[PDB]
């Protein structure tokens, strides 16, 4: 008739682990940025990307109940961008491999607003994969990595499904070189690339048992 000793709860414990996949849009492209050319002209170009599908998959790992931590990671595939004044117009400029590497952990912070969302920072690289860039002989693009900021929330809606949203900012500067024989083009151009991750994820305990 008497209730005594319920069953244990665990939901939240140091070292959990949650896989959380999104789709991460990315939004960056405003116009290149040429220093200087042998030609003497200054000219402007114009960078554009192609719209299509895309996911990313980043591993969250519950450590504390007031603070977490977050891998945002991905395997996409070659794409090919515009990013010239004559070259873009053609549609083939460049052509690479996404490398998109952000390591960043989620905080909560003080808000009075209704939406109470959280925090996060941590280190965010991206790189890619040397294919075929620049309209030029095979050109190569230098990669960037600096700290980025993260900002959503992250909640469990439904039953083995949880819900994930949040964007990444940090803005930074790529390059751009490389060349097969004469001298190559070492260009430069400051964007603010911003990231928007939407999707779901998936809470997991791990499997070994401590004393």
């Amino acid at each position: 008739m008497n209730e005594n000793y319920p069953a244990k709860s665990a939901g939240y414990n140091q070292g959990d682990w949650v896989a959380s996949f999104n789709f991460s849009k990315v939004y960056v492209g405003e116009e290149l940025g040429d220093l200087n050319v042998g030609g003497g002209a200054l000219p402007n170009a114009d960078v554009s990307i192609g719209n299509d599908t895309t996911l990313t998959f980043d591993i969250a790992y519950f450590v504390s109940s007031n603070i977490a931590v977050d891998f945002f990671v991905g395997v996409p595939a070659r794409a090919k961008f515009q990013g010239e004044k004559s070259i873009s117009s053609l549609g083939r400029v460049s052509e690479v491999d996404y490398g998109p590497a952000i390591l960043s952990l989620q905080y909560h912070y003080d808000s009075f607003e209704r939406l109470y969302p959280y925090v996060g920072v941590g280190v965010g690289r991206v790189l890619f994969f040397d294919k075929t860039d620049g309209a030029l002989s095979s050109f190569d693009i230098k990669d960037k990595w600096a700290p980025a900021f993260q900002v959503g929330l992250r909640y469990d809606l439904g039953n083995s499904w949880m819900l994930n949203s949040d964007v990444r900012y940090i803005p930074f500067k790529t390059d751009v070189t490389g060349t097969l024989g004469p001298v190559p083009v070492s260009t430069k151009i400051e964007v603010d690339p911003f990231i928007l991750s939407l999707g779901a994820s998936y809470v997991f305990k791990l499997a070994a048992a401590l004393e």
